[PDB]
DNA sequence: CCAAGTTTAGCTAAACTTG
DNA sequence: CCAAGTTTAGCTAAACTTG
């Protein structure tokens, strides 16, 4: 029910996406006019699962769109001190809340 | 390629892993008995990406337990500058 | 408790990649 | 070409989580 987008965000997210018409409708049904997840698996014959998958690429795309600014995502195997220090670098960035 | 495994190294690999008979049965003939994908996509009636993804569940598998002693894999959202940190670090290997 | 939503190994399609 | 293998959005099952 938490959990949401304005079209303006909506349509960011789909920009470049390479997703269905399907997961574009469910998606904006669900982000942007606030009807539940349930009325499209029962609408469509999907279960349940699925339609929070549809609704979940959407979400991580614009997540993925809007990292704070001048942030990168990385990912790298990295010796366990280093790898302490992104574990810490993170964990005291969410403790500044 | 051509990537392989014992069965030593197999059962480290899917060790701690969540994984079903049939795709350790597939790993199994392909990674370590040296048989072809195309071999279990018909035995099991399977598409071949049904099969090349059983493949690829234990590799990864592998690869991560493969990795030296201590090494973690590590993902994070940080400062440009941070993340030029982790990639000068992890370049050096 | 309840009902809605989440998660993840594992499947398919079908376009793509490799040798 | 073709034979075999890769990729990834989309689906399920059904345990698990959330509100």
């Amino acid at each position: 029910m938490k959990k949401r987008l304005t079209e303006s965000q909506f349509q960011e997210a789909i920009q470049g996406l390479e997703v269905g018409q399907q997961t574009i409708e469910i998606a904006r049904g669900v982000l942007v006019d606030g009807k539940p997840q349930a009325t499209f698996a029962t609408s469509l014959g999907l279960t349940r699962g699925a339609v929070s998958q549809a609704v979940h690429r959407v979400w991580a795309a614009f997540e993925d769109k809007n990292l704070p600014e001048g942030y990168a995502r990385v990912t790298a195997v990295l010796p366990e001190h280093q790898a302490y220090i992104v574990r810490k670098w993170e964990a005291d960035a969410k403790k500044k809340q």
